[PDB]
DNA sequence: GTCGG
DNA sequence: GCTGATGCGC
DNA sequence: CCGACCGCGCATCAGC
């Protein structure tokens, strides 16, 4: 936690041009500024010194000039007196409870915590089991847990039929030592670019994990991609863990290499690396890494065959997982 | 809010 | 219903 | 200056 008391102002700054300024460049401006304090390997001393790296420009060169001055910065201050913006930003912290449906409910009243109960009747289902779960969702998860829960979701999918592969991604495959949640990247053979040979494939594993009372609650569910909450099983009389959010991923076989390095991260990383096929002049998403035609229009899939064939595409040397932490 | 063209 | 735009979450 | 800023799944709503 080298720059923290920066890299946290950044991202409280990058909170707020989110959750009130709805204004997500911003955000995303505040962000890489924040992510890339965070991997320089010096004790900043100065605005200027951090502006030599870049996505940190004139108006966090100030920012950061203030911050090292008095330890604090009074455009945050400030934000936090504001109670419609502190409001705003506490209900964001409620899963399926975004920007818009945050301001909507303090425009109607509804503020706090107990505020959120009161109207369980005025909430979605996927902000309903959010509240249900809020505080165990702000836990975060020991790799040990993580080990346990990867134990059951690989034993239980194995048994639903041997041909699935799941791949645990996300943080816990860049090698953290605690995850925000569980991410599960899921292969099935009869599920490629070529055909969907079987439907289901991913409601069966859904099915199982809930049987054996793994999978708890569900706030979205198609036929590729779940997102739901899990929870491990405790021993006789021991205190039940938190509740777990998990999503489950079910990509194209033969587009697993797209598709696992979309799922390991980071989302920053990811975008990095995307932006810079674009200058490169390639677009990578989940499934595929295509060329930009000499307008515009998307070319057709490039050959695959590892992860490290997509980071020779845009002529970036490969990046182990652990490495791609940003 | 930053940056590259 | 279907299509597309938006919110929200990855 | 100034526009472009990753890409997409699912839930939901408008409009036909
Ligand atoms: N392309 C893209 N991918 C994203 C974005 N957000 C998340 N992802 C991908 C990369 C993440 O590693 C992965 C899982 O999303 P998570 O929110 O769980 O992030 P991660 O597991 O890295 O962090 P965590 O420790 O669980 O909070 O999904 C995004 O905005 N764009
Ligand atoms: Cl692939
Ligand atoms: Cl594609
Ligand atoms: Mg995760
Ligand atoms: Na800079
Ligand atoms: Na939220
Ligand atoms: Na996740």
């Amino acid at each position: 936690t080298l720059n923290g008391g920066i890299t946290d102002m950044l991202t409280e700054l990058a909170n707020f041009e989110k959750n009130v300024s709805q204004a997500i460049h911003k955000y995303n401006a505040y962000r890489k500024a924040a992510s890339v304090i965070a991997k320089y390997p010096h004790k900043i001393k100065s605005g200027a010194e951090a502006k030599k790296l870049p996505g940190v420009g004139t108006k966090i060169a100030e920012k950061i000039d203030e911050f090292l001055a008095t330890g604090k910065l009074r455009k945050l201050e400030k934000i936090r007196q504001d109670d419609t913006s502190s409001s705003i930003n506490f209900l964001t912290r409620v899963s399926g409870i975004g920007p818009s449906a945050a301001r909507k409910f303090v425009d109607e009243g509804i503020k706090t915590l107990e505020d959120l109960r009161k109207n369980e009747d005025k909430l979605n289902h996927h902000q309903r089991i959010g509240l249900k779960y809020f505080g165990d969702f702000e836990k975060r998860i020991p790799r040990e847990e993580m080990l346990q829960m990867q134990d059951i979701v690989l034993n239980e999918v194995k048994k639903v039929d041997s041909e699935y592969i799941a791949t645990v991604c996300g943080s816990f495959r860049r090698g953290a030592e605690s995850s925000g949640d569980m991410d599960v990247l899921l292969t099935h053979p009869s599920f490629t670019s070529e055909s969907t040979k079987q439907p289901k494939l991913l409601h069966q594993v859904v099915e199982q994990l809930q049987k054996v009372h793994f999978i708890t609650d569900t706030l979205s569910k198609g036929e590729t991609k779940f997102m739901g909450v899990c929870q491990l099983p405790s021993k006789n009389d021991e205190k039940e863990y938190p509740h777990r959010r998990i999503d489950i991923r079910l990509i194209p076989k033969d587009q697993y290499y797209c598709g696992v390095l979309y799922f390991t991260g980071s989302d920053i990383f990811n975008k990095n690396m995307r932006a810079h096929a674009l200058e490169m002049g390639f677009t990578i998403n989940e499934y595929t890494i295509r060329p930009l035609g000499v307008t515009g229009v998307a070319g057709e899939p490039l050959p695959v065959d590892s992860e490290k064939d997509i980071f020779d595409y845009i002529q970036w040397k490969y990046r182990e997982p652990k490495d791609r932490s940003e």
